[PDB]
């Protein structure tokens, strides 16, 4: 996992559960207080899982519920760390650029494995979006969508069309319907 993104998760975990829960969890995996993670660092996914496993133990919350809450809250964290990705956009632009963002924010990393997040318009008021990743972070993905709706103040409904693993890839396809239409037909 890109170290910067792990850094956003650490800040979000403090916002959600408190500095004590986080500081202790980080020290149980051997980090010294307070590690600063660099733009080029890579945190091993097994460490992330161990950090979140300790958060689950101390909060009494199941790790899926943690990831869902982290997904919702990390949009606010992203808006402070990556402000140009939010300003001057609406919810549907933001969602539809995510697949390219994740390709190119990891394109410089050797053996990179970004989630695919391909979105496609299917109606004037709806897109389909498919999470595809070997990491099976379904609740984080869904929380990020719900937090994106909150940040942009645009009402959506999310229909989870299908969720399952194939060839080692976890996939979750959602249909996102906007209360107010977001597309018009235009020239190719
Ligand atoms: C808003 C600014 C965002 C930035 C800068 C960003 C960037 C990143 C980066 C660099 C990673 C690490 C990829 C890797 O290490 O392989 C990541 C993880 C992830 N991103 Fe984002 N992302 C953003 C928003 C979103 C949104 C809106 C979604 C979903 C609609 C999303 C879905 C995910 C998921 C699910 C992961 C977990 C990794 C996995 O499942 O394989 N991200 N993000």
């Amino acid at each position: 996992m890109k170290g910067t993104i792990v850094g956003t998760w650490i800040k979000t975990l403090r916002d959600l559960y408190g500095n004590d829960v986080v500081d202790e969890s980080l020290k149980s995996v051997g980090w010294e207080p307070d590690r600063v993670i660099t733009p080029l660092e890579d945190i091993d996914d097994d460490e992330v899982r161990r950090i979140f496993a300790k958060v689950s133990e101390k909060t009494g919350k199941n790790v899926n519920e943690i990831w869902r809450e982290v997904g919702r809250q990390n949009i606010k964290t992203f808006s402070e760390w990556f402000p140009s990705y939010f300003a001057g956009r609406r919810l549907v632009n933001f969602l539809m650029m995510m697949d390219e963002v994740h390709l190119q924010l990891t394109k410089m990393i050797k053996g990179a494995t970004p989630p695919r997040l391909i979105a496609k318009p299917v109606a004037k008021d709806a897109i389909e979006m498919e999470y595809v990743s070997k990491r099976k972070m379904y609740d984080y993905f869904l929380g990020l969508i719900e937090g994106s709706s909150k940040f942009f103040k645009e009402e959506i409904s999310v229909e989870e069309v299908e969720r399952g693993e194939k060839d080692g890839f976890s996939r979750l396809k959602v249909r996102i319907k906007f209360k107010n239409p977001v597309f018009e037909y235009k020239k190719n």
